[PDB]
């Protein structure tokens, strides 16, 4: 419905650093939902404030993207892992 932008975010900017949920930086910290959520933060609110700020070496989105995505491609990642990351 609307998380189609989600993957037009993710799939145009989250994947230069991650591509099939996939931390593409990190050997842990990633999109699917095991990693970001095995510490806690695979919510909307987490990568929410992982994206729109990266966090660590992630490159901040609060306005790299448009602004539905930087919320959409959040609650993207919680469409995409918890049913196929775009497999
Ligand atoms: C390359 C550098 C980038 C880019 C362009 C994006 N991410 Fe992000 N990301 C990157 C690193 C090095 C890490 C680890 C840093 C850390 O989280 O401590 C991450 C991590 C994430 C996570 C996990 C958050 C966590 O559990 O701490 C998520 C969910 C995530 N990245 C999402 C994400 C999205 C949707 C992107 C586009 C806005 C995106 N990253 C780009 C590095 C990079």
């Amino acid at each position: 419905a609307d998380l189609a932008n989600g993957a037009k975010v993710f799939s145009g900017n989250c994947a230069a650093c991650h591509m099939g949920g996939g931390n593409v930086v990190m050997a842990n910290k990633t999109l699917k939902k095991e990693a970001l959520e095995q510490f806690g933060m695979y919510s909307e609110d987490a990568i929410i404030y992982q994206v729109q700020h990266g966090k660590n070496a992630m490159p901040a989105f609060a306005g790299r993207l448009t602004d539905e995505q930087i919320q959409d491609v959040a609650a993207y990642v919680l469409d995409q892992a918890a049913k196929g990351w775009a497999g």
